[PDB]
């Protein structure tokens, strides 16, 4: 205990990439490559079953997903009425690859769950876009859905926190209408950015109302900006929610040289955001996500687990598999594009004022 859970598997990181570059791979190795994994401790992932899975998706759904990975996206009636397209490709291995994913989360939550430690790791988790019935932007499963259900068989609060550079509606949706689980995400909302979802007047229904938090920000923030954000967020989300476990969506395609080209972060920016959850204290589940730039990722990660064990890591590359991956430089840090922030240091109070004022109705 009060050593952290890492959920690995060589099976389950071969399934992870073998559909969509692999890149499961390159994030163990250069954790391993740190020796970090020797810190941990390692659990292998269980499969997800059908009933864990229909916990949030629909059977008509999850049936169709054994189906195309069965066969392929081959004209398939019902694929367009399932989300499978370009944004998120039917493929052979399809289910099974899921399937380890929503097990993999499931499993640490389980782990959290169980005591066995404070947090559990699944980098290859944190598929925020699926819909219960209907597969978006590279989800197949919502895996942090599955594992906030799993959470609540033993935690009464729980605080889901999206750092992805994309906004987290897959998780949203799911709890627009309760305040037994709380949304919080970071990310950049401009006209017509996927998803679309987001803006900060999105604040949940029904009983919801107010337990959703949506920050949507402009290209080209950096690491300082985004931690006053979200430290100013974070602590307003404490008090008033006063959460019991924690999970946590760490995707990497808001680090600088990213494909997405949106956002100016490093590794340390986000370490910054880690650390203050993880100051808390509490049961905490953290998942990868989004991040295209494989090597930026794994660079990315390992320095957040690196975060996690409190150990500070090597500038230079530790030579392993994927070695020449890492630069002309092959070093750890990540340096920000000489990129314009146009995040107005203006609208940006008007938000956080907007969300300290709609915490305000929140009362456990
Ligand atoms: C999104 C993108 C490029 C964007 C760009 O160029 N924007 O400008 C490329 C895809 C093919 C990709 O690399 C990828 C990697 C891992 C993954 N999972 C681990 C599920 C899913 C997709
Ligand atoms: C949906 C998304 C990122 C989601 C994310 O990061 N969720 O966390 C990125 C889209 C816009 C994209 O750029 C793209 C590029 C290539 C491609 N194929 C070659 C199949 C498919 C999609
Ligand atoms: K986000
Ligand atoms: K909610
Ligand atoms: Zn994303």
């Amino acid at each position: 205990s009060l050593v952290p859970v890492y959920i690995y598997s060589p099976e389950y990181v071969s399934m992870c990439d073998s559909l969509i570059p692999k890149r499961a791979s390159m994030v163990h190795s250069l954790i391993e490559a740190y020796a970090l994994h020797k810190q941990m401790r390692i659990v292998k992932p269980k499969v997800a079953s059908m009933e864990e899975m229909a916990t949030f998706h629909t059977d008509a759904y999850l049936q169709h997903l054994q189906k195309v990975s069965q066969e392929g996206d081959d004209d398939h009636p019902d694929s367009i009425e399932y989300g499978l397209g370009y944004d998120c490709p039917a493929t052979e291995g399809i289910f099974d690859y899921a399937a380890a994913i929503g097990g993999a989360t499931i499993t640490a939550a389980q782990c959290l769950i169980d005591g066995m430690c404070k947090v559990a790791i699944n980098w290859s988790g944190g598929w925020h876009h699926a819909k219960k019935d209907e597969a978006s932007g590279f989800c197949y499963l919502n895996d942090a859905v599955l594992g906030i259900l799993r959470l609540r068989r033993k935690f009464e609060r729980i605080l889901y926190v999206d750092l992805d550079l994309h906004h987290g509606d897959g998780v949203e949706d799911a709890f627009s209408f309760t305040s037994k689980v709380m949304t919080v995400s970071l990310h950049k909302f401009s006209p017509g950015f996927f998803p679309g979802t987001g803006d900060v007047s999105d604040v949940g229904l029904g009983k919801g109302r107010y337990y959703s938090v949506n920050v949507p920000i402009q290209d080209g923030i950096q690491d300082e900006k985004y931690y006053q954000i979200c430290e100013s967020v974070l602590k307003e989300v404490y008090q008033a929610f006063n959460p019991k476990a924690v999970v946590l969506q760490l995707g990497a395609d808001t680090i600088a040289g990213d494909p997405m080209c949106s956002f100016n972060m490093t590794p340390v920016g986000i370490g910054k955001c880690l650390k203050y959850i993880l100051q808390w204290q509490l049961a905490t589940l953290i998942l990868g996500g989004g991040g295209y730039n494989l090597a930026n990722t794994a660079r990315c990660w390992t320095y957040l687990t690196g975060v996690i064990l409190g150990k500070t890591l090597s500038s230079e590359i530790p030579d392993h598999e994927f070695f020449t991956a890492y630069g002309p430089d092959y070093v750890l840090e990540i340096t920000p594009s000489c990129r314009p922030d146009r995040n107005e240091p203006h609208r940006i109070q008007q938000i956080l004022n907007y969300i300290k004022g709609n915490l305000k109705h929140v009362v456990i």
